[PDB]
């Protein structure tokens, strides 16, 4: 059975003090990290503080990684740098980077390649827009985005996929858990076709639409949904109840 | 004008290399009341670098978000930098304009955000080879006027001229003079004379004295030469 995977994406939020409070509440949840992965993704400049405060049962990672290695790339964090810090996970392809920062599929492929070359584990995100879904292009769009990188995966525990239903983010639409399950099953079929059946059965595919303490169980109880990359709910002490849905 | 010498480490460093390097930099006895010396490590190295450098060194980050806190995956807000006591940000560096499509509107937003949050800003601009062959003053003016009306305290914003077209010290000096005229015309005589205007082209131990001696160059935003222990001689040239 796939190991469930529950991730907190803090995005651009936090102070030193709010992290101290939050991490203290997180550390009070007794869970076994051999039975589920729980990963926290603070802002880059908060990584050291966050890593120090969380107990070792929590994994940690950063929200983006450079497509370039070391050198004259002002502002970027190379995968080589993250490896030297033992940063375990990186998020790649998050829709906010594609939206505000013009990140492309080619960018996602190059960042994944840098990450795996440096022994980082990658959480790689994709998903279609409302206009794409209304034109019945969900499968075409998702296949193209997944095929941009999936053939690079060399270890199916170390890359984690995230379906972001952009048509249901800020649009007034709500994805049901059944709608999400169908998209997850299709993502898994893409992986089987490029990488193999054992590989597709092993890879975690997370839901990355809106997740909170109310809907989390209806989502993770779906057969092909293996956890979540969680947004603002993960800034609340109640995020522990989301982690409990995977325990 | 207090001189200003800055180490831009760009995307370089390991925990061990930064230990060695900061240990050499800490051996230079300079007076931070006389001279500003700023180190700008990679974001994930900020904490380690700040803990290692003596407080005479100021520190900063190489970029800041144009957005506030909230749902902007991968970004670092000015509000976050303020809370961490990050003292400086670099804004508008040519590598961001080049690889990351950063625009003049982005520079102004980022400055406004940084100043709202009491950060000091090292703002970078400069013309390309094509613009030089044809537009130097038109282009640099468009660039400074993107953000200059936002400067409220002329000690806290540092301008940096990057000769993307490349430069002699004499050619650098001319642009610096032009830049200071832009500030004088926009913000006033006394404001123009207070603002530091640094050289952002290639600086090393062999050219640093020729550059700093120029009337309108007030220090440097230094690249690869700042990853070496000899950066201390660069700092010395400004002492
Ligand atoms: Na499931
Ligand atoms: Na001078």
């Amino acid at each position: 059975a796939r190991k469930y995977f529950v991730a907190a994406n803090w995005k651009c939020n936090g102070t030193l003090e709010s992290i101290k409070s939050l991490t203290n509440s997180f550390n009070n949840l007794d869970f076994d990290p051999s039975k589920l992965d729980v990963v926290v993704f603070p802002v880059s400049v908060h990584y050291d503080h966050t890593r120090k405060l969380l107990q070792s049962k929590f994994s940690t990672g950063i929200q983006n990684v450079s497509k370039f290695g070391n050198g004259s790339y002002n502002g970027e964090v190379s995968a080589e740098i993250a490896k030297d810090l033992n940063i375990e996970y990186v998020i790649i392809g998050h829709f906010e980077r594609r939206k505000y920062f013009h990140e492309t599929d080619e960018d996602v492929r190059e960042k994944l390649q840098a990450s795996l070359k440096n022994n980082l584990k990658a959480v790689v995100c994709f998903g279609e827009s409302l206009e794409q879904r209304e034109q019945n292009k969900t499968i075409e769009v998702i296949t193209k985005q997944v095929k941009a990188f999936v053939d690079l995966i060399d270890n199916f525990d170390n890359v984690i996929l995230v379906y972001e239903p952009l048509w249901a983010i800020g649009t007034g639409k709500t994805a049901t858990p059944e709608q999400a399950q169908l998209v997850h099953k299709e993502i898994r079929k893409i992986v089987k076709d490029t990488c193999g059946e054992k590989q597709a059965n092993q890879i975690r595919i997370l839901y990355g639409g809106s997740v909170n303490t109310e809907n989390c169980s209806s989502l993770i109880q779906q057969e092909d949904i293996d956890g979540f990359l969680v947004g603002n709910a993960s800034l609340k002490e109640s995020f522990v109840d989301i982690i409990k849905s995977a325990m």
